C-alpha cells in the first residue's frame, strides 16, 4: 500500500541496496527521492538516529519506514549527481573554482558527520549529490555501519572498490573517519584529471593500482602494515611517483592537500576539519554550475 501515500513514482535508477524511485509526498505536495532496502531491528534505531544528523552539505534523510517486511528511506530529491556530471564535462573539465568549491563542501559535510562519530565508508560520485545553487550534498551517509557494502547490489552490479581506503582493502577490521578523507581524495584526483585515480577491477587489482602510484607501504610509512590480515610479503615493492604527474595541472596547494588525504597510516592522514583550514582554500568560493536538467 506503501506507493499510494505518493502521488506518483518513477525510476531514478540502481541504489547499492535497492531501487530509487522520484515521487510526490501527497500531504505535502513535495518532491522527494525514495528508497527501497531488500531484505532487522538493530539497523532500524541505527538509521532513525541519522534523521537528527542535519547538514546542508548532507541529504536530508525525511523518513525511514519500515511496512510488509520492507524498508523505505525518504531523502530530500536533487537533480543530478557528480558521476553525470563529470561524465557531462569530460571534453572541457570542471572548472578549478568549482572544483575548489565543491571540495570544500563536500569537506564540511565530512567535518560535521564525523564530529558526531558517523563515517560513510562508501563515498563516490554516484552518492554525491548537486543542485543548481553550486551545493553539493553527501548522500547514503552512515547506511554502510546498517547493511554492511556487498561485492554485488541487489541487481548484481559490482559495487565500486575504486574510493575504497587502503586498510579496508588489507582487511582492517575497525574503520575510522579517515576511510572516508581517503576516498574523497580519490574523488578530487578524478574532478582534476577528469579520469578515476584507481579504477581497480578486483581487491588485489585495487590495491596493486594504489601501490604502482603511492608506492608499496612498509612499516617506514605504515607502522603496523605488514601486520594486517591480508599484508602479504610477497606484495611487489612499486616506488612512488611524484603528484606532479598524477594529477597535473594541480597546484602546489592542491598536491600538498591530496598528498595528506592519501597518506597510507590512517592517523597521518588529514581530519576534514583540518583540511578546511588548507592554504588551497584561501581563495574558495562558491561558483554556479552549468545544469542541464
Ligand atoms: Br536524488 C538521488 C539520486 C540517486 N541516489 C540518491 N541517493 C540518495 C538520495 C538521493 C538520491
Amino acid at each position: 500500500e506503501f506507493m499510494e501515500n505518493f502521488q506518483k513514482v518513477e525510476k531514478i535508477g540502481e541504489g547499492t541496496y535497492g531501487v530509487v524511485y522520484k515521487a510526490r509526498n501527497k500531504l505535502t505536495g513535495e518532491v522527494v527521492a525514495l528508497k527501497k532496502i531488500r531484505l532487522p531491528s538493530t539497523a532500524i534505531r541505527e538509521i532513525s538516529l541519522l534523521k537528527e544528523l542535519n547538514h546542508p552539505n548532507i541529504v536530508k534523510l525525511l523518513d525511514v519506514i519500515h511496512t510488509e517486511n520492507k524498508l523505505y528511506l525518504v531523502f530530500e530529491f536533487l537533480h543530478q549527481d557528480l558521476k553525470k556530471f563529470m561524465d557531462a564535462s569530460a571534453l572541457t573539465g570542471i572548472p578549478l573554482p568549482l572544483i575548489k568549491s565543491y571540495l570544500f563542501q563536500l569537506l564540511q559535510g565530512l567535518a560535521f558527520c564525523h564530529s558526531h562519530r558517523v563515517l560513510h565508508r562508501d563515498l563516490k560520485p554516484q552518492n554525491l549529490l548537486i543542485n543548481t545553487e553550486g551545493a553539493i550534498k553527501l548522500a547514503d551517509f552512515g547506511l554502510a555501519r546498517a547493511f554492511g557494502v556487498p561485492v554485488r547490489t541487489y541487481t548484481h552490479e559490482v559495487v565500486t572498490l575504486w574510493y575504497r581506503a587502503p586498510e579496508i582493502l588489507l582487511g582492517c577490521k575497525y574503520y575510522s573517519t579517515a576511510v572516508d578523507i581517503w576516498s574523497l581524495g580519490c574523488i578530487f584526483a578524478e574532478m582534476v584529471t577528469r579520469r578515476a585515480l584507481f579504477p581497480g577491477d578486483s581487491e588485489i587489482d585495487q590495491l596493486f593500482r594504489i601501490f604502482r602510484t603511492l608506492g608499496t607501504p612498509d612499516e617506514v610509512v605504515w607502522p603496523g602494515v605488514t601486520s594486517m590480515p591480508d599484508y602479504k610479503p610477497s606484495f611487489p615493492k612499486w616506488a612512488r611517483q611524484d603528484f606532479s604527474k598524477v594529477v597535473p595541472p594541480l597546484d602546489e596547494d592542491g598536491r600538498s592537500l591530496l598528498s595528506q588525504m592519501l597518506h597510507y597510516d590512517p592517523n597521518k592522514r588529514i581530519s576534514a576539519k583540518a583540511a578546511l583550514a588548507h592554504p588551497f582554500f584561501q581563495d574558495v568560493t562558491k561558483p554556479v554550475p552549468h545544469l542541464r536538467l
